[PDB]
């Protein structure tokens, strides 16, 4: 059947990779297209700083710590292909700083060697007086990306550059059933005030010794003004603000002023990083992560919809979860088909 | 008193910069000077690989391990100085893979976080099944020794190249005090059976994304002939030899490719690091560090000579402690001419 994915990013290449690789067999025409009006390098995956980490409580919808985890999981699976990295995969090991204590997170046991920092650890960062150490992952955007895509087109999806007006426009295309994943701008498709623009903005900075991230967290300034640290496949990423409802999209003089010195006051050896970029993005953000079916009728034609969007800050983190999840429920809208 | 140092290695040089640091104060005219037939980038201390990380077997000496402490304490309390990694110096962490339980290291407790691997992590890297996690710091040879050098230099010590021939021949130009810190060379001074080249060849790689070290243990094939790889501050050190008596100082095929047929097994991902370089050093091997004072007579002249060499493949791992201890013994040759 005719199935169109709108958007580009880490969710709906995920999703339309997952649906085509699970369906492809069990259906003959399985017809996959991508539209989207923005591509890598231009998504708002490309500018994450791609490291598995979820938030630190429970998600209201308690179904998608099992995303999280699904996803933590196929990745680790890659570790050790010849690939991994050229997936935009490798393992980083790093901290979490606060500056009192604090419950532990619903994750530690998903991540590799989760445990508290002892004091000469946390001595190497004065500020902070409480905190945790682990092993994690790094998935990068652009990367990641990249290789979605060459497998997809592998697979021979086809991908165009596309702004989608109305789901009415699609199907009336011919879509039979429309994959929504168009991240923050979600809303434009159909309105949903839950969704909303969580900005961020970020320096890369070239700075190799570097090897272990670096997050800090504010009890009483929202989950990202404080600064973080977290060394990429190639370069660092300095970053530090999170501001919700801003659609400004460009970088900003003061948040670079403010990260660039927060960060160089955690990590001062940073004084030599050469910064060789600034970025600024806008995390879907959405109290719970919208993925449903939904049936859109226009007149005659019965297209159905499946959602897939409001990851929020944690995209990478949790985007093989909600893919399979979407695979799911494509197959029982292929089984109300009776295939 | 007129002080030589003999060698521009890691050792003379912190031995240098030590006594100097110490006594610039107290001893009236103090005097300096370092002679080497070779200084960075041509030491041996220039080859390694710089992770602190001692023998996994228990110390030869009892020194040893508060050597190899004092030495990370000296490392770790520049963790959060701007300049470490100017210094050469970043954090690290990282694997030790066995293929069977082995006891724990004596150090277990010196480094950070030490901790059994689990058997997720152990999946990792399959071939192995039992080994530790744990922190710990690298100081890269070239850099400190770039460091040391400044720092030396500023102090107003001064270098100069040349090839020392005979304690004696020293002593004849009104050296009060020599410091002999001539690693495996050290026997042309002085014979010493004891001390012996122990070789490693180590290919450099470009491969940023490996963002910890993992170090491997054949148990049958001896200490660091197993592949190994270190993430340094700019490059990757792929290694895997240490032949004992070879004096062979040019880097051999064979070698190479054990090197890096081993690390690519261990890490797949290396399939695409460009190699950078490769070298070849002798780890300057002893049971014991030689760290010793030593009355040598010729005619009339009285001249003091402490021992520093014989660090093998721990040098950097444990520099800063001998050089404490020298200087004590600088000290006591000091007090006997009752300053
Ligand atoms: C600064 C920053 C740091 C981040 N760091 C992390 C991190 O470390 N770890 C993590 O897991 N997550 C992180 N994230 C979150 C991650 O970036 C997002 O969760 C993820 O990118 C959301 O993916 P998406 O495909 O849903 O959105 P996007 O990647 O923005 O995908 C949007 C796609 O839909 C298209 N589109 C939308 N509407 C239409 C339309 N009408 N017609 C056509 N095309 C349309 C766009 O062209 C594009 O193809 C970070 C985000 C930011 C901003
Ligand atoms: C491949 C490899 C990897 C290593 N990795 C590590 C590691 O990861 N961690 C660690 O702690 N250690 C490591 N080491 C060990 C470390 O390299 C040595 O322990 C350390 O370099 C010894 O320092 P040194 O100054 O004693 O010898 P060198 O650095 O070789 O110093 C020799 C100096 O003395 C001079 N000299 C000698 N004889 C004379 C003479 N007659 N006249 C004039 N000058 C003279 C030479 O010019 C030079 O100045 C590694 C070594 C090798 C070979
Ligand atoms: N996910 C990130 C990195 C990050 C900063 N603070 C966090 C707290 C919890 C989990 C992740 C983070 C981002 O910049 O969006
Ligand atoms: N010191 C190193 C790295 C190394 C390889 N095997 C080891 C075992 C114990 C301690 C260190 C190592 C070197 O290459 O000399
Ligand atoms: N080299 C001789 C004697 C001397 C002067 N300064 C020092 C320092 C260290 C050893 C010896 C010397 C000279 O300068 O006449």
């Amino acid at each position: 059947m005719r199935v169109v994915v709108i958007g580009a990013g880490v969710i709906g290449l995920s999703t339309a990779l997952c649906i085509h690789e699970r369906y492809h067999s069990v259906l003959q025409p399985l017809d996959v297209k991508v539209y989207a009006d923005r591509f890598t390098p231009f998504t708002t995956t490309d500018v994450a700083a791609g490291l598995w980490q979820p938030y630190t409580s429970e998600p209201s919808n308690p179904q998608e710590a099992n995303w999280n985890q699904q996803t933590f999981n196929y990745l680790l699976s890659h570790i050790g292909s010849p690939n991994a990295a050229n997936m935009g995969l490798t393992p980083v090991s790093g901290y979490n700083l606060f500056r009192e204590a604090v419950p532990d997170p619903y994750w530690k046991d998903m991540v590799l060697g989760f445990r508290k920092l002892t004091p000469r650890e946390l001595d190497m960062f004065p500020d902070y007086r409480y905190g945790w150490f682990n092993t994690s992952l790094i998935l990068e955007g652009r990367k990641y990306l990249q290789w979605l895509t060459e497998r997809l087109t592998e697979r021979g999806v086809k991908f165009f550059l596309r702004k989608v007006e109305s789901f009415e426009e699609v199907a009336r295309g011919g879509a039979d059933v429309i994959i929504n994943c168009t991240g923050v701008w979600a809303g434009v498709l159909q309105p949903d005030p839950l969704l909303q623009p969580g900005r961020g903005q970020i320096i890369k900075v070239d700075a190799p010794w570097l090897k272990n991230f670096i997050i800090t967290h504010d009890l009483e300034r929202g989950i990202y003004n404080s600064p973080y640290i977290i060394p990429g496949l190639q370069a660092v990423t300095l970053g530090g603000t999170f501001q919700v409802g801003n659609w400004n999209e460009i970088n900003n003089i003061q948040d670079h002023n403010t990260i660039w010195e927060g960060c160089c006051r955690l990590e001062p050896t940073l004084k030599d990083a050469k910064i060789v970029g600034e970025y600024t993005g806008f995390r879907p953000v959405r109290p719970q992560v919208r993925l449903e079916r939904e049936q859109l009728r226009f007149g005659s034609s019965n297209t159905e919809v499946i959602h897939n969007y409001g990851h929020g800050g944690y995209g990478l983190t949790i985007h093989w979860g909600c893919a399979l999840e979407v695979a799911k429920l494509f197959g029982k809208v292929l089984e109300e088909r009776n295939l």
